[PDB]
């Protein structure tokens, strides 16, 4: 037979929870690496953590904490052009703080992008659950020609060909994810995916060919995997599910069988979307301040580059080197053989 | 040692939650695809789905709907020859529907097949446990003989050797499962079968060279297997569970523990056949009509194909590729690490 | 390093949940096969079925019952020479029905012997955890010389290079298992073991260039394990967890939480031995009468034969092939998704 | 792209649970077998067992009761160095027993190893996290210059490359492991670590060459893990959890559920630290007397060296074969499809 009917099965793909990350020598300290991160000469975070914009995840509030300990929100979607446009200048206005925001791919993407730059967004994220598609690449190839120093996320994708066509549209920053979600259904309604580390990891590979950043976009569940996704080549990581549960993500915190908890849920589930939905609503446990969740995840990432012997963030992506490992590593990396009697600021 | 002791080990095998579809470049919109299939010039499906021949879900009124829907209903076998008859002529009086009609491989399946077709039905399926037996392909060939225009579904089978088979003995569309089936023990209790995406890839390759169509019989638990089923190589795929707890499956509905169920069983279980049974007897929860059902199907289809890139199915079966993936992969997949409080239309 | 040091991991097995049987041509009906086995000349089973020589399996009722089912019963060594050789005398004298009888590979071994030969015992199982053992060796050798017409089951074994020797001792028959057992934690508190279908695999493939039966003993959970491990090789399987909850086993049956259980424990249980033992005590659900349960076991490998186009366990052996899944592939090919309301016959 | 970048995904390692050792030819007893280890000329052990230094399993009492038994205790480090020093001498004054203490890679490391010397430590274990790191291998060629007749213990590492510098250095024991221990989240919130089989196998892959001991530190869970530890290539294993329920251990004991429990927890668990942690805080069952423990342990070894044919472990390690298996081999390895009924003295 032809040569794409046998290569149907070829690829294999691997997940956070296959891998660890291999020791290496190491002269630096965690509190002393530099976790800093420059997705373009007008977008410099001081964390490699973005907020997704997700309407559950962050509004102007999750924004200005996120900016203020170092790192970028994405305000959502999901709300008016005027509405957007005032919650991004809500941040811009709080101390000259770095914001983006989200936009679809649809015929009057334009007209909010207009209203968001007249705000003084520092980035628009171009969102679209299939970024290889030929409307994304016109859409960024005419928001680029408007506006030419625009710092424009595109995505999603998870394919070194999808990354390509991306960066040649125009795209300053890729966004890497289809299907990982922790509220995603996307692989199980329409079965299409790639495992998230080696989306990263084969994205980044073509990225770094033309000087392009990329976000590793969904599935991180502990600070391990955030680690895990900026070894395999990943400038910056988004998170949905870690932060939902922060004081300040939008919506109010309910009591469910004594603890408290926050709604949580994809932009595809049937709630966000008031249809066949790719996401499902749920719960997550009530965090505290976004600094603490912070905090911890950042604290876990100096651990992992002291023990990879990473004075940044750039001799991480171009030397940290994997393990492969079964589903018995994966039993033997976390905590076994033992009942848990505290609950871990990093680990539940 | 010889040959055939030497390969016992040799082959591997994969199923659904094995594998996902890697996205690929798309200028197709969901809604736009065409998910029509053609399983002869006599027999087209506007939708790619049959429902099982299997006495908890397919008689006259699950067929009427079916092909109202745009697919096509098995009637089961577990009834004398004069109501099944009787249960194909009133599909047809329905508005012409297609119908098809299931036949076992014994000494009296042509008594059975000259009712069916004095009632005009359009398809029959010569369903038995091994369809690569002596006895089914020499009944093939004398269904063949007696009626040459009349479409012939024929399996079930699970390699490109029985699909030859059943093709060169006059079968014009081969069924293609061995013990996948949510309700089946035929593996756990007999030791056979084939992982059943590889059983779909190995049909379709020998069907191909042929022109010749497979249906994916089993082991579809949500739409994605559908996606994957069809981008191995089927045509078309036969749903039981999915379809065992709509309004319109035979079988009363009951409550337990105060949520609504209706029976689901296999056909080699003990209560159908009334032994040694390769099937179990359960219940699946009540879904209310077959269009809601059909429309998440069909919806996640859409979704999957425009993800690939397929414009129609013929694409889709000729250039979608898979990754392959580790059980970590599959839990990632999945919603994980988010306590679920609403039920999806197609996640549960 | 040297060659010892650097294939330290190179091996790899399989159990029987790692793969299925390919279902093959086959113009052979599952009733009208020949399920018979010649482990000897003077020891010819009607089924491939041995109960094992446990005290809570194989007392002289069980023995007779797998007799008279065409099968074979070891009859325990937890008792004294006397009471062991009046048991064997028992089933002799029941019909003339076939009997074995377990020895522990001692000083004393040989005094044991001499009084079940005077009973007029079939076979003799030289048991022993470790039969690659010099002292196992020698005392088949030993045996052989008195009695050169016995016939001689000597185990356990786990490798080609054990069988081999246990073949140039004398034995005519091999017992193969190291720590499949339901009971046995072997694998758990010594670290040894090989993966059962590999190990009778293996073996087999060693005994067959002698002429030589291995027993496939341990592990089997359903029926269709004993499908899986005839076909790797074994012309016969011994069973004691499925047989130990039969009305014929010794001990009595319990109810707990208002259900039916025999007692079920090791050989190395701390109970049976009465220390660091390789096995626990437990308990299992009451079955009834043996036949039922024959008839179950029996009835699933005509089913696989039938399925594999074996019209005998020659065939099987010689011709059987395999594929290799995953554990996804496990999931796939037991029941699921599906809540089971009825307990099978053959599957609980 | 360049090498280090290709080459990040190419390794796979092992854990116990992965793998079985292949029984091999025997003539040795294990009541017979040698378990004494070298670990220097001044540091030998009658059993491979040495107590953790941790606070919740190794003080004075822990180490004179691990020394009577014919291990070694790690006196743990959490204390003032004049309490360290006290606890030392009183081990030392129960009859000239061996003993260990813990000292942290600090700046005042030589102060407190002045002090344990002075009570006539028998080793010093340099622990820390990252035995990789430069300033290790700058404190252990200190140490070495001022006492070039101690014992140092040198870790923690997972790599051919960390064993090197250590050795080098002047350690002349390593100890082995990052991540594996049963209540360490290293690899879950930081990352990083190897499967603990391949890790002791690669580290004492390098040592071979120099004649170094390398200790196989955490993730031990059953006896038999132990066994495939030393197997791998480590002469003596220390364990954490399997020692902490023990009455010798430091912490008391409490009532949870009418059961007996003893804390445990990491040293790097908030609890201990008293920040990110690397550990959580649990319970484990209490045990009674040490004794009742090792001799389980030694017990299970000496089996596993029969097994093997090994009669000692200079041959168990140099010689014993290992064969890979999924998840499925490690289910069939443990009991399974029976219920429990007394907890075995090893394995609960
Ligand atoms: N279509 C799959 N996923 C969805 C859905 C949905 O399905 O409805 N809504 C958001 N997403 C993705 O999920 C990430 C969060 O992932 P998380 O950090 O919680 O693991 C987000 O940043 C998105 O990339
Ligand atoms: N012998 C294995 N399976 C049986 C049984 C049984 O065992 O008794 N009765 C039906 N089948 C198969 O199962 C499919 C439904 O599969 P489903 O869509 O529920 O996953 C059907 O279309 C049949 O191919
Ligand atoms: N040392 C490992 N196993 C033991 C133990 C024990 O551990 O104490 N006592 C019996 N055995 C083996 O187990 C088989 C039954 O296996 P089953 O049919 O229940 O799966 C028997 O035929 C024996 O080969
Ligand atoms: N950083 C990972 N682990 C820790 C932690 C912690 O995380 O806080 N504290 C101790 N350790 C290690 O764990 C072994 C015990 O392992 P065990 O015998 O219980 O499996 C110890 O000997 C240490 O090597
Ligand atoms: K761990
Ligand atoms: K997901
Ligand atoms: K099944
Ligand atoms: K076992």
């Amino acid at each position: 037979s032809n040569a794409m009917w046998e290569s149907k099965f070829v690829k294999e793909g691997l997940t956070f929870d296959d891998v660890l990350l291999v020791p290496a020598k190491s002269d630096v300290l965690p509190r002393e690496v530099s976790v800093k991160t420059v997705l373009s000469e007008s977008l410099q975070l001081n964390i490699p953590l973005i907020s997704a914009g997700m309407d559950t995840v962050t509004e102007a509030d999750m924004a200005i904490a996120m900016a203020r300990q170092g790192g970028l929100g994405i305000i959502h979607k999901n709300m008016s052009i005027e509405q957007q446009a005032e919650q991004v200048d809500k941040v811009k206005r709080s101390g000259g703080l770095l914001v983006g925001a989200a936009v679809g791919v649809t015929a009057d993407a334009m007209t909010r992008i207009d209203a968001l730059v007249k705000a003084s967004v520092d980035a628009i994220v171009l969102d679209t659950a299939h970024g290889h598609s030929q409307g994304v690449i016109d859409k960024v190839k005419e928001v680029r020609a408007k506006y030419p120093s625009l710092n424009i996320i595109a995505g999603n994708v998870a394919t070194a060909e999808a990354t390509k066509a991306l960066i040649e549209a125009g795209a300053n920053v890729v966004k890497v994810g289809i299907g990982p979600g922790s509220i995603c259904t996307t692989r199980v309604v329409a079965g299409v995916g790639v495992p998230q580390l080696t989306a990263v990891y084969d994205c980044a590979t073509e990225a770094r060919k033309h000087g392009i950043p990329v976000i590793a976009d969904g599935g991180i569940k502990y600070s391990g995997d955030m680690v895990k996704a900026l070894a395999a080549g990943a400038h910056v990581v988004m998170l949905g599910s870690m932060f939902a549960g922060v004081a300040e993500s939008p919506g109010e915190t309910e009591i469910y069988q004594g603890r408290q908890f926050k709604v949580y849920r994809g932009m595809g589930s049937v709630g966000a979307m008031e249809l066949v939905p790719e996401g499902i609503e749920g719960r997550v446990p009530y965090k505290g301040p976004l600094a603490d969740t912070v905090h911890q995840l950042v604290g876990g990432l100096r651990a992992g580059m002291g023990y990879c012997g990473a004075q940044d963030l750039e001799f991480l992506r171009e030397n940290a080197q994997f393990i492969r490992m079964s589903g018995a590593g994966l039993l033997e990396s976390h905590p076994h053989h033992v009942q848990i009697t505290k609950e871990a600021p990093n680990y539940s």
